[PDB]
């Protein structure tokens, strides 16, 4: 059922959250987890994606699922983004890109005559036993949160 195998150490990585606490993926054992990676706090597309998930939070709750957004911005940046937008789910400050590399979302592009790395907008659904059962890569924001919710409902049944 897994579409991606993560290094075992990934599940014990301490993930710094908005609000000043930490979590780990293993700490989410027992419920579904949506992990959405986005390139940058407080941009038009990334704000749209976060607000879309936030608007659907009660529907994710009805499945007992939790959501985590992830970028490499600082905790302070995440706190400001969460406060301004009213997000009711946490953002991971993956400043060292450890979680991003585990999910293989750091992608290289030949541009400006160089090799340029960056976060590719991507989302994953993690089962209550920690298996990555669905992945979306190179995500277009429009319709995405709705599609993730629909897939979660399909898997959780
Ligand atoms: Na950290
Ligand atoms: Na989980």
């Amino acid at each position: 059922d897994a579409v991606l195998e993560l290094p075992a150490a990934t599940f014990d990585l301490p993930l710094s959250l908005s609000g000043g606490t930490q979590t780990t993926l293993r700490a989410h054992a027992g419920h579904w987890l949506v992990i959405y990676f986005y390139p940058k706090d407080s941009t038009p597309g990334c704000t749209t994606e976060g607000l879309d998930f936030n608007a659907l939070l009660p529907e994710f709750d009805k499945a007992g699922a939790k959501i985590l957004g992830v970028s490499r911005d600082s905790v302070k940046s995440h706190d400001n983004f969460c406060a301004k937008q009213g997000f009711a789910f946490p953002l991971v400050s993956d400043g060292d890109e450890a979680l991003c590399r585990a999910f293989d979302v750091i992608k290289e592009k030949n541009m400006y005559g160089k090799q340029v790395l960056g976060i590719e907008r991507s989302t994953f659904l993690l089962s209550p036993e920690g298996q990555v059962v669905q992945a979306w890569r190179k995500v277009k924001v429009a319709g995405h949160a709705d599609a993730v919710l629909a897939a979660l409902k399909a898997h959780a049944k």
